């Protein structure tokens, strides 16, 4: 029986917590009470095998008795769409089809904050529905979501309306939490979708390449044999929270915790904060923690993988653990290099073995791999630097500006939300890195913007229109940052100007949220590069400044809102000629 060893594994709170994400990821439409009420039937009947695994349908699998439950709702066709297809097959095809209709961008209304006040008393009336609406609202809208860390957030977000309903100033002790919740869950949730990219586009070698380069660079004290160890314990979690056996991922984790906090000694120095946590929280510090230092000494590599005499047949032996050995080696001594760039640089050391172990004296052959690697070890240097430097002498916001022109003139075809949604968040990585040394400067800046062009591929993939993003997002997942920053400006780009309303201002654009504004602002920018390309980059300056100024008298005008016209026709006819 499968659901009792789960149910008494993971305890009732946190089984019923990740049924409702389970069916919140794979059915994002239903309403929450209709959700509820289905975690609710599975529960009764998971006690009913803990109380007797021998009874009734305890023996089924997971997905078949979870599928079978959420049909009871999905195969209204005439309310969701092409989900009565997965409810029409059986397991495992059924489960296939719920994964492949996962929606990264469902048509669903923005998270609005109510006010402090009105919150807490919602808190107050019933403190438990008002969370697993929290879990409810927020796994809808990100069904790729690590399901265990969502707890940790679940958990946290109590613990801010616990304490903070009950201050002198709750808005003073609510607000920052709230904040800092919701921008470590939006870098949380795309750090993940890169996980589940990787291993259902790219496959499990793809995920374990990643796996060995970045906990070899975090714990640089290991032995090699202990890596692989937490590489496939780490491997077996995510291919379960991604293939959607949510169950399996937390339970699996939780002991994978476990183990690292028992054996921290032959792993790293770091741990001992962490591994004083609660559960819970004990998972979250574990996954993020600082780099170990490195061994003071340190050999050459050189010796082992170039001028050994058995490299050969190291490799022929098996290509794999040799291959492994070379990224766990390279990477434990390099926390200053991206993790796509020590993958870059295995990828080469594996092609050139693979060409210089033909024939013709294969040990001449391989003697300069190294020299091979510094062309791909400089080009992310100077991007990275380049970048700062522009960055810091524009501040975040005419930085992420320019990333918009610059990324709207790469792929024209890609469809302006998108564009504003991705190149805001490139633009993100000034603030975030551009603070750091150079020998940090690097995985902060080249990983992350990994992450964030994943979530471009992802929401194309959804509607493709641009071959280049295409060719891009499944060439070769390591090499989407330079297959992007090497793209130029589309010539062959045919722009759709007039206009109609979609540089009509309205007076609505005054009640919004700034950075909101900045959203419509940054928005028609697009529209106007997409229509009017080539347009230089100092009259687009000079068309930025002309709708700022028109937003900011329009809303002080006092007017009937006619000034929504007025300015508003008065750029139109400058924007076009002189
Ligand atoms: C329910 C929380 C809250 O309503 C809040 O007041 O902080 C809220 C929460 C969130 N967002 C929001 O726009 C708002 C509204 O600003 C976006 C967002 C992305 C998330 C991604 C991952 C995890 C939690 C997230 N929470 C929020």
């Amino acid at each position: 029986s499968e659901v009792a060893h789960r149910f008494k594994d993971l305890g009732e709170e946190n089984f019923k917590a990740l049924v409702l994400i389970a069916f919140a990821q794979y059915l994002q439409q239903c309403p929450f009470e209709d959700h509820v009420k289905l975690v609710n039937e599975v529960t009764e009947f998971a006690k009913t095998c803990v109380a007797d695994e021998s009874a009734e349908n305890c023996d089924k699998s997971l997905h078949t008795l979870f599928g079978d439950k959420l049909c009871t709702v999905a195969t209204l066709r005439e309310t969701y769409g092409e989900m009565a297809d997965c409810c029409a097959k059986q397991e495992p095809e059924r489960n296939e089809c719920f994964l492949q209709h996962k929606d990264d961008n469902p048509n669903l209304p923005r998270l609005v904050r109510p006010e402090v006040d009105v919150m807490c008393t919602a808190f107050h009336d019933n403190e438990e529905t008002f969370l697993k609406k929290y879990l409810y609202e927020i796994a809808r809208r990100h069904p790729y979501f690590y399901a265990p860390e969502l707890l940790f957030f679940a958990k946290r977000y109590k613990a801010a309306f616990t304490e903070c309903c009950q201050a002198a100033d709750k808005a003073a002790c609510l607000l920052p939490k709230l904040d800092e919740l919701r921008d470590e869950g939006k870098a949380s949730s795309a750090k993940q979708r890169l996980k589940c990219a990787s291993l259902q586009k790219f496959g499990e070698r793809a995920f374990k390449a990643w796996a060995v380069a970045r906990l070899s660079q975090r714990f640089p004290k290991a032995e090699f044999a202990e890596v692989s160890k937490l590489v496939t314990d780490l491997t077996k979690v995510h291919t379960e929270c991604c293939h959607g056996d949510l169950l399996e991922c937390a339970d699996d984790r939780a002991d994978l915790a476990k183990y690292i906090c028992e054996n921290q000694d032959s792993i790293s120095s770091k741990l001992k904060e962490c591994c004083e946590k609660p559960l819970l929280e004990k998972s979250h510090c574990i996954a993020e923690v600082e780099n170990d230092e490195m061994p003071a000494d340190l050999p050459s590599l050189a010796a082992d993988f170039v001028e050994s005499k058995d490299v050969c047949k190291n490799y022929a032996e098996a290509k794999d653990v040799f291959l492994g050995m070379f990224l766990y080696e390279y990477a434990r001594r390099h926390p200053d290099y991206s993790v796509v760039l020590l993958l870059r640089l295995a990828k080469t050391y594996e092609t050139t073995l693979e060409k210089c172990c033909a024939a013709a004296d294969p040990h001449e052959c391989y003697a300069k791999v190294f020299d091979e690697f510094k062309p791909l070890v400089e080009e992310p240097q100077n991007l990275i630097k380049q970048n700062c430097e522009l960055f810091e002498q524009l501040g975040e916001y005419k930085f992420q500006n320019a990333l918009l022109v610059r990324y709207t003139k790469k792929v024209p075809q890609v469809s302006t939300p998108t564009l504003v949604e991705v190149s805001r968040n490139l633009g993100k990585v000034g603030s975030k890195c551009c603070k750091h040394p150079e020998a940090k400067r690097m995985p902060c800046a080249e990983d992350y913007l990994s992450v964030v062009l994943n979530q471009l591929c992802v929401l194309h993939e959804k509607t493709p229109v641009s071959d280049r993003v295409t060719k891009c997002c499944t060439e070769s997942l390591v090499n989407r940052r330079p297959c992007f920053s090497a793209l130029e400006v589309d010539e062959t780009y045919v722009p759709k100007e007039f206009n109609a309303e979609t540089f009509t201002f309205h007076a609505d654009i005054c009640t919004l949220s700034e950075k909101e504004r900045q959203i419509k602002k940054q928005t028609a920018l697009v529209e106007l590069v997409k229509h009017k390309p080539k347009a230089t980059k100092e009259q687009l300056k000079a068309v930025m400044d002309d709708f700022a100024a028109f937003v900011e008298k329009c809303c002080k005008a006092d007017d009937k809102e006619t000034c929504f016209a007025e300015e508003g026709k008065k750029l139109v006819a400058a924007s076009q000629a002189a």
